[PDB]
C-alpha cells in the first residue's frame, strides 16, 4: 500500500503541513507530478485526515495532572455520565475510558491551587468513586507538543 | 494580549489549517490585510507553534495503553535513572509518549496493532526494568475527549 515515497511526504508534512508542492519535490528529488499525485491519494484514502495547529506560549497550560480514575450496567452509563462531564469542562483536554470501569483525564490549568481546587470541586466529588490517582506532569521527555495540540482557545 | 480575532483565527486554524486568508476574512468578516497580519504576528511570537497533520486510520495503533512506573531507588541518582528509563522507552517503536511524573515515576503512552503486541512490549521493556517499586497498565478502551491524539502522535 504505502512506499518510501509516501512515508517521506508525511514525514515532512508532520514537521511543516505548510510545504508546498514544489518544495517537497526540491528537499525528496522526485518530480511535481508524482508528488502532487501521491498527495492527492492520501488525502483522498484519508491517511491524511486533517490539517491543524499546534498552539504555543501563553496557551499551553502551565500546570498538567493526569488522573486516573475507578469507579464502584448501569456502570456503563455513569462512565459515560462523568466523562461527558468531565469533556465540557474547561481546562480538561483529554478523557477516555479504560476496563470497564476508568476514567483517564489530562487537566490543566494555568495556576497549581487552580488545578487542586479544580480537581476536588469536580472530580474528587464524583459519588461511587472507589480510587483515584493523581500524576502531576513535572516534564515531558517524548511528546512535548501534544499540550499544544489539546489545547483549546 | 489576545483578543476576540485573534482566539478566533486560532479556533478555525486548529479546525482546517488548509484556511487561507482570503477564506478566513470571508468567514470572520474582517479585511484580508488584517487577517494576514495578525497571522504574521501569532506565528512571529510562537502563538502558532507549528502546522501538521494528523494521520489516518491506517497508519494510527489500534491498541494504545497508558503506562505508570514507580521507581523504588535509583536523589541525584534517582534524576539520572528515571532520565535513563525516559531516553530508553522514547527510542522504541510504538512509544508515543514519555513524562515524568514528580521525583520517581514515569508516565508512557504505547500503541501497537494487537492486545499482544502489547504484552509482548510489556514482557520485553517494562517488566524487565530493575528497581520499580510499582507498574500499571491502563488499556485506552475508548476515547471520549482527544481522540484525535493518536493521529498527532502516530510516527510513520
Ligand atoms: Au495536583
Ligand atoms: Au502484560
Amino acid at each position: 500500500h504505502l512506499d518510501d515515497l509516501d512515508r517521506n511526504i508525511l514525514r515532512l508534512l508532520k514537521k511543516d503541513a505548510r510545504l508546498t508542492i514544489s518544495e517537497l519535490s526540491e528537499q525528496l528529488k522526485k518530480p511535481e507530478s508524482t508528488i502532487h499525485f501521491r498527495i492527492k491519494k492520501l488525502q483522498e484514502r484519508g491517511v491524511i485526515e486533517r490539517y491543524t495547529i499546534i498552539l504555543g506560549e501563553q496557551l499551553k497550560p502551565k500546570h498538567l495532572a493526569l488522573i486516573v480514575l475507578e469507579v464502584g450496567d448501569f456502570l456503563e452509563r455513569y462512565i459515560s455520565y462523568i466523562s461527558s462531564t468531565l469533556s465540557a469542562l474547561p481546562g480538561v483536554l483529554f478523557v477516555a475510558k479504560s476496563g470497564e470501569d476508568k476514567i483517564i483525564a489530562l487537566v490543566g490549568k494555568n495556576n497549581k491551587d487552580e488545578l487542586v481546587k479544580f480537581i476536588e470541586e469536580n472530580i474528587t466529588s464524583i459519588p461511587n468513586l472507589k480510587h483515584i490517582q493523581i500524576f502531576p506532569i513535572t516534564e515531558i521527555k517524548k511528546g512535548e507538543d501534544l499540550t499544544g495540540f489539546l489545547a483549546e482557545v
